[PDB]
């Protein structure tokens, strides 16, 4: 149902996608280890945000590692190309993790914005229905990424709207609660907002590969645009979300965070 099943791959194409996903496993699980160790230097009120990235990291992780195994399961070298065998590959399982990866990030962004209580829970509930929104219409479109490209843009169209709509929430929150933010991180938080519009725009581009490049190199590009969007919303966004909590933790008087920052 997917363009990936349409082609045979040269060995270079196939080894490259495999090294991509594998390098992408190496990284979520090695970011995973950093996010563990620095969690002791984060104040009790921010510490779930570091932890949440421990989850992001295992979750893109598993599916990423899972895509790499299914890649080598699905294809074998026959007569000079890698050809599809008995099992399929697909990015279908990538959109389900998006289901889980985002609320969590959205959650760690909300946590360091210093949202609390009813605004925090409320804004989490809306944010989560919205991207969940964006995510599932994404899902249903790529379903027709071979049979019915009209549903790709049309479902593309729909999921985009949600993406616009949700950025609006996040941005409003971010620029509203800049002034609560301690240690200089009111400057930093606007940067993440920006970074975050890059990694998540890689996605629609990654989602129009069949419309505009329905061949084997588009399959590869699509995965390439997957590893960076991936590394950026999960790993770099993550890295960047960690620094604000430690900074704000030292600003609020958390001596392990002070000591950690002063050590560097
Ligand atoms: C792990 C984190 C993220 C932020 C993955 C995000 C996916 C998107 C921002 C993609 C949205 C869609 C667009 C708007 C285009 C139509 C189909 C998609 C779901 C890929
Ligand atoms: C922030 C960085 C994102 C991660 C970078 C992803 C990995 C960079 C990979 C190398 C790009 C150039 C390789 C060109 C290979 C040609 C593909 C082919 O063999 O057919
Ligand atoms: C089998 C995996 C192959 C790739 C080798 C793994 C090594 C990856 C190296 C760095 C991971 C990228 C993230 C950087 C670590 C973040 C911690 C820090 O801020 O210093
Ligand atoms: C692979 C990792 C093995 C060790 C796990 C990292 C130990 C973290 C120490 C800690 O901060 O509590
Ligand atoms: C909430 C559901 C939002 C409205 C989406 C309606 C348009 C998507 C329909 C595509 C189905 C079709 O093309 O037959
Ligand atoms: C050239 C490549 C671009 C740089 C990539 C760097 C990776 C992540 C940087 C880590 C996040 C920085 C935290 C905030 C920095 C600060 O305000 O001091
Ligand atoms: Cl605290
Ligand atoms: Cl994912």
């Amino acid at each position: 149902k997917n363009i990936e099943s349409l082609f045979d791959y040269s060995a270079g194409q196939f080894e490259f996608i495999d090294h991509l996903l594998t390098m992408g496993v190496g990284v979520h699980f090695a970011a995973l280890i950093f996010f563990l160790v620095v969690s002791q230097f984060v104040a009790p009120k921010y510490r779930i945000a570091t932890a949440l990235s421990c989850i992001v990291m295992v979750s893109a992780g598993l599916i990423l590692n899972s895509q790499a195994v299914m890649w080598t399961d699905a294809y074998a070298y026959v007569d000079g190309s890698y050809q599809l065998q008995d099992l399929t590959f697909s990015n279908g399982y990538r959109y389900v993790n998006w289901m889980a990866t985002i609320p969590c990030l959205l959650l760690q962004l909300l946590i360091v914005l210093n949202l609390k209580g009813k605004e925090l829970f409320s804004t989490a509930t809306w944010l989560i229905l919205a991207a969940w929104g964006m995510i599932i219409t994404g899902y249903v479109g790529q379903l027709y990424e071979v049979d019915d490209i009209a549903q790709l843009m049309i479902w593309g169209a729909v999921s985009t709207a949600f993406f616009v709509v949700m950025n609006w929430i996040v941005g409003t929150k971010i620029f509203k609660n800049r002034a609560t933010m301690l240690g200089g991180t009111d400057s930093t938080i606007t940067k993440v907002f920006w970074l975050m519009m890059f990694a998540w725009t890689l996605y629609p581009i990654a989602y129009l590969v069949p419309a505009f490049m329905n061949n084997a190199d588009g399959v590869v590009l699509r995965q390439l645009l997957f590893t960076i969007a991936d590394i950026s919303s999960k790993v770099i966004y993550g890295l960047m979300i960690t620094y604000i909590a430690i900074q704000q933790s030292a600003a609020a008087g958390y001596v392990p965070a002070q000591q950690a920052l002063g050590r560097i």
